[PDB]
């Protein structure tokens, strides 16, 4: 599923991401845009052989099980395929654990390089929220 911008903002708010660990909603919409173009089915292979899954591009090196990332962890206790669902619940719940792991949203390289220090509120402007 490719979400619309305000459709994604609404789902992220309903699932409790607005101000989660101090990160306003626009930060989460911004990172989703640059990670996946709002596409729940997005996947990308990393150089080490791990893979990033779903709208928030969550990495199998640490967070989910895909059966083909030797030595990795599954800290969110989910199959990576659950992160590709049209419903974002699993991605949101796992993002809450990632952002709580000490580095905040710097866990997403794209957030640090493309969202951090910008006007992230623009990503939720106009949305009925
Ligand atoms: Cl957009
Ligand atoms: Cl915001
Ligand atoms: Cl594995
Ligand atoms: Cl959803
Ligand atoms: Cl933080
Ligand atoms: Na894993």
């Amino acid at each position: 599923k490719v979400f619309g911008r305000c459709e994604l903002a609404a789902a992220m708010k309903r699932h409790g991401l607005d101000n989660y660990r101090g990160y306003s909603l626009g930060n989460w919409v911004c990172v989703a845009k640059f990670e996946s173009n709002f596409n729940t089915q997005a996947t990308n292979r990393n150089t080490d052989g791990s893979t990033d899954y779903g709208i928030l591009q969550i990495n199998s090196r640490w967070w989910c099980n895909d059966g083909r990332t030797p030595g990795s962890r599954n800290l969110c206790n989910i199959p990576c395929s659950a992160l590709l669902s049209s419903d974002i619940t699993a991605s949101v719940n796992c993002a809450k654990k990632i952002v709580s792991d000490g580095n905040g949203m710097n866990a997403w390289v794209a957030w640090r390089n493309r969202c951090k220090g910008t006007d992230v509120q623009a990503w939720i402007r106009g949305c009925r929220l």
